């Protein structure tokens, strides 16, 4: 009847009906199982909890991530977190709506084929699509023309997009996204003499880089006014009253963004990836991307984080050039928003991939580009 | 038919059946033998007297203890008591129901061994089971997140659950209690010319410091007052008639709970033993056994204990931490009721060690 | 003159000259106090013990240990221990000799900071120098290629090094030691009846797992054999006269360092760290790394742990690779050594931080990399 939309983000699930203004169930995408014995089933105890169930309860479980770097690694907790979205979160049968789904570029076949088996097999969903982040940021935003960096728990990638034409040669992937960002917080907080060594320590050091983390315009002008004032510093409190103050991490924890040598890496930043992906397109195309830089994601939600870009670009493209980053407020669901676009539009009905085209291709289908 | 719960603490034993609100037998855990010279047994004597037999003839009796520290040491005088609560307290043949039994955690082995063998052995008991006091206790509260204090004779335990799980690292165990309290008492009272040295005085003094003894908000304070004022001092009678007077003992005996080195041990205090165990668990459960401090046990009957344990943890504890104590007024029989409620529950049935399962998988069966 | 190197691992203090063999003075890193009742010093009564004199005195003593997993709490302590050592243990006058330190990684900058406080305040050392535990031993063993596992009373570590240049991103530090071995023991002994509560009931236990414990190959089928055979029965007599005997204790206390959870901690087993810090460099490393893996410290003396060790590597890492595990029947002195020869160093002597350089820098010059 009506289309589903459901963007599998690591470590975040967003799903809902087209033409809906938001999604309706956002939780983590996290499966707990408990830790310090055995679980004695035969009376009432469970051994498994999804999304907010594992995070209620953290302190007695061990956490799972079943997505890492964008791609599916235990299927089964897969099937679990699918199966509490479709009957829990949104309490809808699947077999009489169509499902949307969305995947990063550069990802391994097997991913994809997978997923269809799983949505075609486990749950028989009448007809599916997978579609790239990026072209539904694009199409969150109602541009036609532009390149977008998206940037979440696990792949930061950019793809250009001239008047509804991709550039598949320009497109960038890079492993560097929240997920690293938080194990360098989790780091360097040793520093200052705070320890957190399990999932729900992670979980609470996530939340402090999501409350008090920001980007800097200047960094070592920064980290001179951090070393010679005090005017910096942060006050956060644990969940069993403690009081941690923060004072130069804040800014240096989202500066690996633009430094990934801070966590050994040898890639360049994302302000260089835009640059180089720009560079790689046609000279009479360059001047509308440098117009249109589209951000989308939770990475990118730092403070800051537009006006540095904007700096860094306009100090590597020529001084002629005009350029803007375009940040709206609701960069979050920007992917999920662009794919509700999608699945309401009409010209979309016929890229559904159905229950006899999938039985009788086969698994080699998913790949098709319909259009 | 009716499953039996018997808590088998040190100096008392609570035994009645499942289902039931109150143990309905509760006598002391002691065996008394004649003391003066040769029992000659040709004629009308006896040699041996267990529970309240053993109380009202103390004065021609030396008494025994057969639970140290939570440790059966004597087993003859056990199977005695054992036979006694069994077919005189309830008049109830062993055979026909199901026992539910009780030990302190970070017990030896052996116990529990040879607990089962002779509940298997020497009474045909059908089935039975041991579990620990502090599940009990938390059950008995009706909650299923908490940290438990529990206080007896010989052994004072910390275990928290958290929402039906256990925490079995941050599980403590102290070996002070009330018998080294009544213990210290006796010492104390020779400062005022009042001595105390066999098993019938030490039942007289542990019926004083029931009587009379207190915990002091503040001790320092408290004893400032008690050396500047009379308005502490007490009366007891003794059986014979003397009357003595108590002053400052009255705080001072149960004081050791707090700090241990009055009788010469390294231990820390049960507040800094609570809050030790609560640190030891993850940060994420912490809130949760702070808003939850159960007790229970006899040492725990004290006046004000529970105001003095609050303001400690209070004061080791965060200020925007909640926190209060549960001490509800049958906190004495609080493993009793939880054991009962247990062994009344249908999910229990299926945890009962039969004679089959024991006669086949043998003693490692019981852990 | 000659530089003095100093070892100061938790409850173990080793101390000497360059260029020596072995450290001269060893002695345990705890402070006595009496506990019975007030000490009154109007007449010829002491109150602190330092090193042996707790050990001999420990019936009557409280034992302190000023450091907590590789970080000092106590200072005071810290102090005269020091003061001990440089005094009484080698009777030298400090201000004459550079001294060399050691210190865990991943520690808080504050302890560096104290330490370098002290050593320049209170005793006017002309220069010193704090160095990495794991590269002293890699000094140590000759190689310039290797992984280094260093297990002692508070801190586990591993520190990769190629050809001497250092992988700081595949760094990884663990809380699990002796102490908490000592302290598993001594909960586990409970079960034969045996109680331990007091301090010098804890040197007593500690002394206990240093002779009778040993690394099993297979935990299972060793579980097996001492549950149906009592050849594995060992006896021990306590200094009081009192013999006990001890049974699969002997390997269920070691096996602690590859079953973390034996002690309710989420962490991996030493083999599975060692196998994730090599799994963290470059693929071109990796072979050399697997051929050259040295362990150091106490906590590495029990019998049968590097067969294990290999035995659990083997089977994580892939068939044609070759490996071996380096211990010497020294690994105990394993850093000494190495901080010895690297004070003896004609390269070293450019290394030491002055009196006039801490003077003018200050503190922050303790995390300087001259090199
Ligand atoms: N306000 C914020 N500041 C900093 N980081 C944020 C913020 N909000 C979300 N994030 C980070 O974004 C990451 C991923 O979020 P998102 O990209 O929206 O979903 P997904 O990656 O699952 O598609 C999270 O790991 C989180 O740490
Ligand atoms: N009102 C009271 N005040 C102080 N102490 C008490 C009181 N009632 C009981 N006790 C003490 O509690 C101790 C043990 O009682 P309890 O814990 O109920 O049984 P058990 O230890 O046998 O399981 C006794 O030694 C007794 O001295
Ligand atoms: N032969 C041995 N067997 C088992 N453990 C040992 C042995 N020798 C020393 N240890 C343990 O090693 C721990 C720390 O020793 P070490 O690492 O040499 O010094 P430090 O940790 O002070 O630098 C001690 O707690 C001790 O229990
Ligand atoms: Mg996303
Ligand atoms: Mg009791
Ligand atoms: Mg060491």
């Amino acid at each position: 009847t009506t289309a589903l939309v459901c963007d599998n983000g690591s470590g975040l699930v967003k799903a809902g009906f087209a033409g809906d203004d938001a999604p309706r169930a956002v939780f983590p995408s996290i499966v707990g199982r408990p830790r310090h014995q055995g679980v004695m089933v035969g009376m009432g105890q469970k051994d498994s909890y999804v999304g907010d169930e594992a995070q209620s309860k953290r302190g007695i479980l061990t956490l799972k991530y079943p997505i890492e770097h964008g791609i599916i690694t235990n299927w089964d907790d897969m099937e679990k977190i699918w199966h509490h979205t479709f009957y829990n979160e949104l309490r809808v049968a699947p077999e009489e709506h169509p499902t949307l789904l969305t995947e990063a570029p550069l990802n391994p076949k097997a991913n994809r084929e997978k997923m269809t088996q799983i949505m075609f097999e486990t749950f028989n969903v009448p007809a599916m699509y997978v579609a790239i982040q990026a072209v539904l940021s694009l199409y969150a935003s109602g541009r036609t023309t532009g390149i977008v960096l998206d940037s979440g728990d696990g792949v930061t990638h950019n793809v250009p997009i001239y008047e509804g034409y991709a550039l598949p040669h320009a497109i960038m992937r890079l492993d560097l996204a929240g997920r690293d960002l938080t194990d360098y917080l989790m780091k360097i907080l040793t520093e200052r003499g705070y320890s957190f060594v399990t999932t729900a320590e992670r979980e609470i050091v996530r939340d402090i880089k999501e409350k008090l983390c920001y980007v800097a315009l200047d960094f070592e002008n920064e980290m001179a006014t951090a070393a010679s004032s005090s005017s910096l510093e942060k006050s956060y409190e644990l969940p069993d009253g403690q009081v941690i103050t923060i004072g130069n991490e804040r800014f240096r924890c989202p500066e690996t963004l633009f430094q990934p040598s801070f966590i050994g890496m040898e890639s360049a930043g994302i302000h260089e990836t835009t640059y180089n992906s720009i560079m790689k397109c046609d000279i009479d195309i360059r001047k509308d991307l440098y117009a249109n830089n589209v951000m989308s994601g939770g990475t990118t939600m730092y403070p800051g984080i537009a006006d540095r870009m904007q700096k860094e670009i306009t100090a590597l493209a020529p001084s002629t050039m005009k350029i803007k980053i375009i940040a709206p407020p609701e960069r979050k669901y920007s992917v999920w928003i662009g794919g509700s676009i999608l699945a309401s539009l009409s010209t979309f009905q016929q890229m559904w991939i159905t229950k006899q085209e999938y039985d009788e291709a086969g698994p080699s289908i998913v790949h098709r580009k319909c259009f």
